[PDB]
């Protein structure tokens, strides 16, 4: 569909990422009944774990509350594409649909069982780019 | 991925579906492991039967094959994008997902649980719509 609501609180989120000095990113992992299960915050910089992405972060979150690396039954809803140590995080544990708002301007995949699937919410994509690019305004401030 | 072989048999098949008056639409239906349950080609004007486009066709097949209105385990490729009579017959067999080569140039859907995905095959997709135009050209063609 458009995932309006989930969107809703994802753009929410992240917010709290920027606000802490990573690119603002948020994401959760539903079932097949649209329900979250997991949801986190990209908090790499913050934690000085090159790992700690949303991507990777909400996927570390739901292995532990089901004590398995089989998450074949669930997918994944993110702000932004992931990028590729996520994807391939994601690819691992047998996750087969990635939705993503909004496209990393920033490889050549023939994966199967996993299909990278944008979401088309208009006004959720430009609230979300706006919130982007004041991120990287002040990264380029900050830069300088 | 990019289902090469797949849409190698698809637009072999379809050529057929030219041959015999109807624009020329191959499709299967495939189970998990990515093996073909069910092979239509579009035959409406051939049977004079305004349903039997490629899907409803393939979707009749597996019906046949399964005594079952209940395809939800099963995805559909198609080498062209789907009418919305095929739509929504794909969607009330729950079928989840829609694979399509070549989108159709000639409505607002918020479904969810059916994801419509465009195939990436740059050689196929460039095949096809050869196959597609040399259809039309003999189209216009007749009517004058
Ligand atoms: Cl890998
Ligand atoms: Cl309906
Ligand atoms: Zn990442
Ligand atoms: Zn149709």
């Amino acid at each position: 569909d458009d995932f309006n609501n989930i969107l809703d609180l994802l753009i929410n989120e992240s917010k709290k990422a920027a606000q802490l000095g990573d690119i603002p990113v948020s994401c959760c992992i539903i079932d097949s009944n649209n329900n979250i299960l997991s949801l986190a915050i990209n908090s790499r910089y913050k934690n000085k774990d090159i790992s700690q992405h949303a991507e990777i972060n909400v996927i570390n979150d739901l292995i532990s509350k089901l004590n398995s690396f089989n998450l074949s039954k669930y997918k994944l809803i993110t702000t932004l594409e992931p990028c590729m140590m996520c994807y391939s995080a994601i690819k691992q544990v047998k996750i087969n649909t990635i939705y993503y708002l909004v496209d990393d301007p920033k490889y050549s995949i023939n994966d199967q069982n996993l299909n990278l699937i944008q979401i088309k919410n208009q006004k959720k994509q430009s609230e979300y780019i706006k919130l982007l690019n004041i991120f990287f305004i002040n990264a380029r401030l900050e830069h300088h």
